[PDB]
DNA sequence: CCATCAGTGTACTAGGACCCGAAAATTGAGTTACAGAAGTAACTGGTATACTCTGGTTTCTCTTCA
């Protein structure tokens, strides 16, 4: 919507990467999950036409951007003059863009996301018509799901690097066939892997 | 009747070559130096396969002693 601020959108965007759980769990699958990378790493910008829109609405929230313009600063890259801003004092009201030109969303790090702004109209009586729903989803993708390696009835909770079972090396496991295969009674590793929590892409985004 | 179990009708991948254009880089001529290395362009021996009388040979009647 516009006059709707950014992060108003940033905290929309439904990807992946805020849903995965760092740590590795190979000697013990049971540990309490670390927090989601939602909350961990809270930083995000978008990029709009020479002017990082940065989200330093909260504390654990640091300058993605602050990488780039000193990389920048340094020997002439092609890019310059690059702007910032605070996206909390911005609405897509006040901002000044191209048409169906690509420009940046990054967060979790370096999840980027390529913002593409097709059209801007008036909002129409037969659209919807509310604020607390509206930056909706007209369109996702449906992605792939990966599954079990082992058993393809179930979806991947875990992925093994390293494994002295796996024939594959990044190897998907449900949670069935990662307790069947790793662990003796009780917990106990048998063989050597490192044994990371899967969030399926195919099916949080 | 609620279990199970191929097919199906598709956008969504997975390899798998392959192509289209752009941008950067080179090539090419022009000069003038510089030293030295390639790169043909030229005359000038040197030793063998035919080769041409020729020196010897060979019966074959004869020459010359004996
Ligand atoms: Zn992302
Ligand atoms: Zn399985």
């Amino acid at each position: 919507l516009g006059s709707q601020k950014l992060t108003q959108l940033r905290d929309s965007i439904r990807c992946v990467s805020d849903l995965q759980i760092g740590g590795e769990f190979s000697n013990t699958p049971d540990q309490a999950p670390e927090h989601i990378s939602k909350d961990l790493y809270k930083s995000a910008f978008f990029y709009f036409e020479g002017t990082f829109y940065n989200d330093k609405r909260y504390p654990e929230c640091r300058d993605l951007s602050r990488t780039i313009i000193e990389w920048s600063e340094s020997h002439d890259r092609g890019y310059g003059k690059f702007q910032t801003a605070r996206m909390e004092d911005f609405t897509f009201n006040d901002l000044c863009i191209k048409l169906g030109f690509p420009y940046l969303y990054c967060h979790q790090g370096d999840c980027e996301h390529v913002i593409v702004i097709t059209d801007i109209r008036l909002v129409h009586h037969d659209d919807c018509l509310d604020r607390t729903l509206y930056p909706l989803l007209i369109k996702k993708h449906w992605l792939w799901t990966r599954k079990c390696f082992v058993c393809k009835m179930y979806t991947a909770r875990w992925v093994t690097n390293n494994d002295s079972f796996a024939p594959e090396d990044p190897c998907f496991f449900c949670d069935v066939c990662f307790r069947m295969l790793h662990y003796d009674s009780e917990g106990n590793k048998l063989g050597e892997f490192l044994a990371y929590p899967y969030v399926d892409p195919g099916t949080f985004n």
